[PDB]
């Protein structure tokens, strides 16, 4: 295991998730606990991080997110993320495309931010990013926005599962 | 089984993490000439490998030998200046080993933006000097340091490579 500048910055987006993760528990903003037949089992080893909640004695995967440390430009104007075509084509057979966050890091902003599977394929749709050769969508991080939109995917998504049991 | 997420622990990651780059940019721009190889928590050092969050580890042929041992760790409305506690007995280890150069503590500075460190013979030196002191919360005693008398991680950087050298 050797030190990389990409791997620290995956470790750097996944301390900043946690302690987001943390403060939104603590702030009220979230009102239940989040964990790092059984439900979408093949989307386990599918991404890097999966965001569980308890049920009773059992575990239930509710989000899915993968952590982008080095984008495609800062390693020689706006900073651009490459995000593999194969990430989203799993989001769309499990239908999950909502439920599936990619995250990085913006250092001149100081603050993370984030795009889900969905909206991907909205701006593929809307011709405002394409796939290209393993294909990759490009994607500006003017596209990208706050935890925000994760928080919001995170209660409502929690509501309409403990609604499904 | 599943873990709860923490603040605590966001940091320590997030420490890890600037930890790895500066590591890859002194690799990269030649500051330092070896590979390092991480490990969170005859082989040499075999008991202090569960002691520490961190260990450094260079490559000797097939096997691995640990450098360095690192370990991971508001402040001036409450106390007038910034201070950071560290467990007595971490650096009670690093005496007991005989690894007090050997042994760092790191901590990530958010208003500088830096990681600043310190080692465990640096805390003990301080001690006999009578600027820092050991003290007792409720047993666990802890050495209360403030961020002043940390330095930044050009001493580890040096300790590195001095060490890979005298194990070389």
């Amino acid at each position: 295991i050797l030190p990389t500048v990409g791997l620290g910055r995956e470790y750097l987006v996944l301390g900043k998730l946690l302690i987001s993760l943390s403060k939104w528990r603590a702030k009220g903003l979230i009102d239940f606990d989040v964990y790092l037949y059984e439900y979408y089992k093949g989307l386990e080893d599918k991404y890097d991080l999966t965001l569980y909640i308890r049920a009773k004695d059992s575990y239930y995967p509710l989000l899915w997110i993968d952590i982008t440390g080095s984008s495609w430009t800062e390693e020689q104007g706006e900073s651009i993320y490459a995000i593999l075509s194969v990430k989203v084509e799993t989001a769309k057979k499990y239908d999950v495309l909502g439920r599936v966050f990619f995250i990085h890091y913006n250092d001149t902003e100081d603050k993370l931010k984030c795009i889900s599977a969905l909206q991907i394929l909205n701006l593929e749709r809307q011709n405002k990013i394409k796939k290209d050769k393993s294909e990759y969508y490009l994607i500006p991080t003017s596209y990208w926005k706050n935890l925000t939109e994760l928080r919001i995917a995170l209660r409502g998504f929690y509501q309409s599962f403990k609604e499904y049991l």
